[PDB]
């Protein structure tokens, strides 16, 4: 009977008048928060004026031109080429086609294999699911399609053995070199990864990881792609997660965080090297020119402008981010069954564990996470479980009072969670 | 710089006040025509009120519920299960995954091959391009992905030899039986086809074709899938092209015709048998419940309501359709280098040919269509060239005056085109 009635800021309300804290910002994407009535006006105006632009005209729709110009002001130097899509999933599928076409154009038609990671998520298309490494997605299908390979994820809690996180980062990155050499560098087109793995559980790699991944890609002349599905548009305090981790990808993909989810959209941001190679090839020219639904572009422009002009991204970096990260660690580090408390900017997580001292996970990874999640939900807090990882990505506009409000509810729920563990003898 | 400034009804206007006739309704999809300010109000209202619906609630967004209920009132019996997407390309990719999962659930994981047609078009994803039969899309890669096969298209003008269209329909459909038997029925999941091939040049199959295709699919336990990317939402005078051709697909895919292109959207309409088979599996349940961007759904609802309530689809069947078809044939049948004048409802075409009597096509199929297309554009009429086929699919609301206006401009260009052939000695 429970229906959602409205949203404002970080809150949702139901038909019974109950306030719900959205600690996940819809699908990790409602970065400016709920209730942006100004976006509705942007959509209305664009649709009344010119919701279409026909290819009969050799020019680009002014709404799309304006969006691309704003994006160029906020994206790293050298990403003047943007190919618009309808979603993060389509962005990934397009990027796969682009990376393969680039090598064809270069006269290296064998260079077609993309390398991803286990527990990596890259959307839901046949191609994206194949690049992804989600156990259940490959489990129930014909995946992966040819020319896809996977390396283990940089999850220190599980795989670190006796290494420090920094030592482990180097070893985890070197799995890419090992895989490139196993396949043959001349068969490898790209490595693709989320700066922080989102759906996998907010797996935050060690500081040593991305620099070594980047060194390895450059050494073997393999393209480097960041999937900014979740880290894009201010989530880490930088505009894009790759900026936080300090690597410089050749292309990066974006999902509906581009519009804070208010209309469906995505994009592939294409760097100078690949853009020039594809422009010589010619078969993405239609897309580079005529991609982007004008009404969706108008909403995304309003959203990106708000992110910049209202100082929202800067505020994550300098203000609410450090506050959230400190408070997050203060709140959860004391629990007997919580470990690997982690996060940066406005994405954060922890893992529910059987025994901290032994780094021992619960068996049937996910059962305990579901149990904890159900408690959060009963208490009108949205934070999700990915296996036994608990994850949070609230709207970036969250105030310190709202941070503290959310944490107080979560803290109460964790106390309940541990009581239920003990009472069922699983502790 | 020639820029588009506005659209109304069947007309587009440029920056220099020129009135252009859109004989193609955007991407074959602007079915209610341009200037629908009421669609803008629907989008505004939905975005102000509730543009999101969170999975925290186990209910469906009211705008999506309302859209699905309306669609069920106009779609064929048995398609109560709809899975929304952002585009026709995503619909196809989703449909491929569904068809494969359905057989997985039935305990037949070997039944994975989908059969399409040469010159068939099913969107731009890796999966869709592989199912499609566009030669250039394939060799611009290492498509198709595995588990895809193709049969020849039912194009009588080229492949009919000395059969009548109806004899040829049976022959062209039996190519499917041949391919199923070659592969083995136990390895074949589905046959997929556009009721009329759109991008392939409005190839209209003989009346005998679809019933034979259906007989074959049912005999060999192969699913039958209609791609309604272009035939959908009133184009043939029926709601869907499969209804015109009198076949019952097990699933069918839709593109942004669902919203007349005003916002990006698509859908997979899933028949009772496949829906029941998937609901047992459980892994499209999230999509079946939570698919559909609510703002896009509100615009699509307004569009589908207008198509029904303003009598637009019925008018194609009983009124403007017959008129267009009669006038089209009256206008083009007389020309020396025009043959196979064809169409139904508001989709129509012809083929530019070297010699009618010999059914001889121009060499380098495409050069000639382009030169005819160029004349059309110079005279501010948008009709598309697919190889040497000239195609038209105007907004369904086009009036008799506008039909005659359009054909008058087309006639002048064809009168011109043939004069230009001789002057080059290509005639």
């Amino acid at each position: 009977a429970r229906v959602m009635t409205r949203g404002e800021g970080v809150y949702l309300w139901d038909s019974e008048g109950n306030k719900i804290i959205d600690g996940m910002a819809g699908l990790w994407c409602v970065n400016v928060g709920y209730g942006r009535k100004d976006f509705a006006e942007a959509a209305r105006r664009q649709m009344e004026e010119l919701p279409f632009y026909n290819t009969f005209f050799k020019t680009t729709h002014p709404a799309v031109v304006e969006l691309s110009s704003l994006l160029a002001e906020v994206t790293p130097a050298g990403f003047d080429r943007v190919f618009y899509t309808n979603s993060g999933s389509e962005s990934v599928d397009t990027m796969i086609r682009m990376v393969r076409r680039y090598w064809d154009v270069q006269g290296k038609p064998e260079k077609k294999t993309l390398i991803g990671r286990w527990n990596g998520y890259h959307g839901s298309t046949i191609g994206g699911a194949s690049l992804g490494g989600m156990k259940y997605m490959h489990e129930q299908g014909d995946l992966p399609i040819p020319g896809m390979a996977h390396i283990e994820q940089p999850w220190w809690y599980k795989h670190g053995k006796d290494m420090t996180p920094d030592e482990f980062g180097v070893v985890a990155a070197r799995w890419l070199e090992e895989k490139i050499l196993e396949i043959g560098a001349d068969k490898v087109a790209a490595f693709v990864g989320e700066p922080i793995q989102g759906a996998g559980g907010v797996i935050v790699p060690p500081a040593t990881y991305w620099p070594e991944i980047e060194r390895i890609c450059r050494k073997y002349d393999v393209l480097l792609v960041a999937d900014e599905v979740i880290c894009g548009f201010g989530r880490t305090g930088e505009w894009f997660g790759h900026q936080h981790f300090g690597f410089q990808p050749d292309l990066f993909t974006a999902a509906k965080g581009l519009s804070s989810g208010y209309l469906p959209i995505g994009a592939v941001f294409v760097g100078k090297r690949v853009a020039e190679g594809l422009i010589a090839g010619g078969d993405f020219n239609h897309g580079f020119t005529y991609s982007g639904h004008p009404v969706c572009a108008a909403v995304a422009h309003a959203n990106v402008a708000a992110l910049r002009d209202e100082g929202i991204v800067q505020r994550v970096k300098d203000d609410i981010g450090p506050y959230m990260q400190k408070r997050w660690r203060e709140t959860f580090s004391r629990f007997e069954h919580v470990d690997d408390v982690r996060g940066v900017g406005m994405v954060q997580a922890f893992t529910l564990v059987k025994n901290k001292a032994k780094r021992e996970l619960f068996p049937d990874f996910g059962e305990i996470g579901t149990l904890c999640r159900d408690i959060f939900f009963r208490n009108n807090l949205i934070m999700r479980a990915c296996g036994d990882h608990i994850v949070s990505a609230p709207p970036l506009v969250m105030t310190r009072a709202e941070v503290d409000e959310m944490l107080a509810v979560a803290e109460r729920c964790l106390e309940e969670f541990e009581q239920t563990l003990k009472a069922r003898g699983l502790a």
